[PDB]
C-alpha cells in the first residue's frame, strides 16, 4: 500500500495473509474471509502455483512478525479459479480458497459481507484498500498491515486513464487524480472494503494498475457484486 | 398465517389456492397469478406429486367454504420446477404451473406484477404475507384467507438468525424480532406482496422457517427478482 | 422520426447510418458507436442480408446528401445477431457490427457509454430518439437527422397498451399518451439516448411499435442494460 498508514490491530478482521512455503515461506497475497471455510482472493495470485499444499492462510494478523514456525494457520484444500480468467488486465481476476478446517470467528477474524445487487446504485464514499504490499513499485513486503482511504472512480473516468485496455463493468476503479495512494505489489487479492449504513461490504478485490499510486492511473479492482452468483455456485457442497 | 386477520374479499386478487384431489380433495399450497396461463408458487409444494392431473387451481376465493364439487377451477397442464431445486432450505424454491385454460381477469382475479431489477435498491416498507395456512405450528387449514403485515429483514440479519443455514441473496426474509406474525404450514407457495408507488409487486414466495412466528426466526421467502430471467425463459412458447 | 426536429450537426456523434448497397445503395437502419470497431444496432435490420459485404457504415453524418460514391465509410467484417433473436416483437432485437477498420474518434464521431446495472434504479428524464426514418407510417427516408424528446413509460403501462404481446423486462418503452412523437420505419437500430448526470447513456435500441406515434402505442426499444453481459462477451477477441 502506497501512501497509507499502519492499521489498528483487528480493524480489518476479514483480511488474511496468504503465504506460500515454496521455496521458503513468504507472503504471497491478500485475501478476505467470506465464509467459515472460504477465502475470496485474486486468480492472478496463483501463477505457477501447482498445488494447494504449499499454501498457508493466516488470520488475525497485524504484523508479519507474528508469523513463525509455531504460528497456527489454515491449510488450503482447493483452489477455485474463475474458468474465464486468463490474466488480471482482462478481468475475471477472482478465486476462492476452500480451507481444510473451519475458521472460528472472533473479534480478530470474522467474515465480510458481500455487496448486494441492490447496492449497485449506492455511491460508496468510505472505501479503504489494505495489505502488506510494497510502499513503492520496487520495494518489499511491509511488516504492519497498511490502510489507505481511496475514492471510487467511475468506469467512464477509469477507461479514459487506461486507453490501451478495456475497463469492463466487471471491474471497479479507485484512485486520486493526483495519485499518491494506491495498492501495490503484494496487496493483490486483498479487499477494497467500503462501509455503508454501518456495514462493511467487500466491494472490490485488488487486481492491477500501471505502476503504483501514479497520477491519472486509478487502481483496478474486481467488481465483486458481478460475481455473487459465481461465488454462490462455487461455495455449495456437492 | 400466524397473528394475521381476515382479508377483505378480493383484496389479494392474484392469490390462488392450489388443491390436490388425492386421496380426497384438500388445500395444498398458495400461489400467485402472474400471467393469463401462469401461476408462480413454491417447488416444495410438489413433494410426492407425480402428475399435474391431481391439481386444481381456484381463483377469486376468500373462503375455502366457497369450494365445492360444483365450483369452477383451472386444470394444470404442466408443473415446471427449477432444475436446481432440491429443498426449500437450500433455495431455488420456485415453480410455475401452466394452466390448461386461460384466466379471464376481473376484479377478483388478476395478475401481480413481478419486481423490477431496478427496484432491488428500493426499501419495501408495505409488505404482506397471505394464505389459508395454520395459525400455529400444529393446527389446520383456515377457512378465511388471512393477511399479516411483516417487515423485511436484511440478509445479514436473517443469516444471524439461521446460523445452521446459508441465507443466500436468492432468499429474502421477513419477520418481527419478537415474532408473533409469520407464514406457517399451508401458506407455502403464496405471495409476499409489497406495495410500492401504488403498485403491488410479487417480492417473495413463502418458502420456510424454523417453526412459525417464533422470536428471532424470520420467515424465509424466495427472492423473486432473482428469478425474473428464469420466469421469462420458462413462460415462452416453443 | 415523427414529430421531431432537425438535429444540430454532430450533437449525436454516436449515431451512424447503416447502408446496404444491394440492389442500389440506400439507408437501411440506424446504429450506435459503442467501441472503436463496434456498432450496436437491431437484429431485425438484417432480414434477408446474407453477407456483411453489402453493408456500409457512415459516421459523422447529419444529412444523407453528404453520402456520395466518394464519401468514406466503414466496411463490416462480421454481423453478430443475438442467438435467441427470432423477431422484433419477441425481444432479443440486438446485433453487433464488427467493423473492418477502427473509428478514429473526433467531435463528430465518438462512442456512447453503455448503461450501468446500478442505474437500473435511475429515472431517466431526458431521453431522445434519433434517426433518418419516416415522418409518417407511409413516407420515405429523411435527409436531415431528426430528433425527438420522448418520456419513458413503465413496463406495466407499456403492457397495458400491447395486450396481444408480452412486454418483457428486456424491453423498454417510450411515448406520449396522446402520441405525436415516435420512431418510425428507417429509425430501427438507432439509439434511445438518455442524458443523466451530464453523461449520455445508450438506454434503448429502436425496435418496434404498432404504427408510428399513435395514441396509446408507445415505441418499444431493446433494454440495453439487460445485454451488457452479452455485449462484453461478444466484443472480446479470441
Ligand atoms: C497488484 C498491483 C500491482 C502493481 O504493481 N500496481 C497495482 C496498482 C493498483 C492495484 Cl489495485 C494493484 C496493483
Ligand atoms: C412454509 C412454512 C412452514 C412452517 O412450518 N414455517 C414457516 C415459517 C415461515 C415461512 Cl415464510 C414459511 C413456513
Ligand atoms: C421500427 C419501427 C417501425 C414502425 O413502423 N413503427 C415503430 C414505432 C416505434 C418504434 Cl420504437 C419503432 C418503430
Amino acid at each position: 500500500i502506497v501512501g497509507g498508514t499502519a492499521s489498528v490491530r483487528g480493524e480489518w478482521p476479514w483480511q488474511v495473509t496468504l503465504h506460500t512455503t515454496s521455496p521458503t515461506q513468504r507472503h504471497l497475497c491478500g485475501g478476505s474471509i467470506i465464509g467459515n471455510q472460504w477465502i475470496l482472493t485474486a486468480a492472478h495470485c496463483f501463477y505457477g502455483v501447482e498445488s494447494p499444499k504449499i499454501l498457508r492462510v493466516y488470520s488475525g494478523i497485524l504484523n508479519q512478525a507474528e508469523i513463525a514456525e509455531d504460528t497456527s494457520f489454515f491449510g488450503v484444500q482447493e483452489i477455485i479459479i474463475h474458468d474465464q480468467y486468463k490474466m488480471a488486465e482482462s478481468g475475471y481476476d477472482i478465486a476462492l480458497l476452500k480451507l481444510e478446517t473451519t475458521v472460528n470467528y472472533a473479534d480478530s477474524q470474522r467474515p465480510i459481507s458481500l455487496p448486494s445487487k441492490g447496492e449497485r446504485n449506492v455511491i460508496y464514499t468510505d472505501c479503504w484498500v489494505t495489505g502488506w504490499g510494497y510502499r513503492k513499485l520496487r520495494d518489499k513486503i511491509q511488516n504492519t498491515l497498511q490502510k489507505a482511504k481511496i475514492p471510487l472512480v467511475t468506469n467512464e473516468e477509469c477507461q479514459k486513464r487506461y486507453r490501451g485496455h478495456k475497463i469492463t463493468h466487471k471491474m471497479i476503479c479507485a484512485g486520486y487524480r493526483e495519485g499518491g495512494k494506491d495498492a501495490c505489489k503484494g496487496d493483490s487479492g486483498g479487499p477494497l472494503s467500503c462501509k455503508h449504513n454501518e456495514v462493511w461490504h467487500l466491494v472490490g478485490i485488488t487486481s492491477w494498475g500501471e505502476g503504483c499510486a501514479q497520477r491519472e492511473r486509478p487502481g483496478v479492482y474486481t467488481n465483486v457484486v458481478e460475481y455473487v452468483d459465481w461465488i454462490l455456485e462455487k461455495t455449495q457442497a456437492v
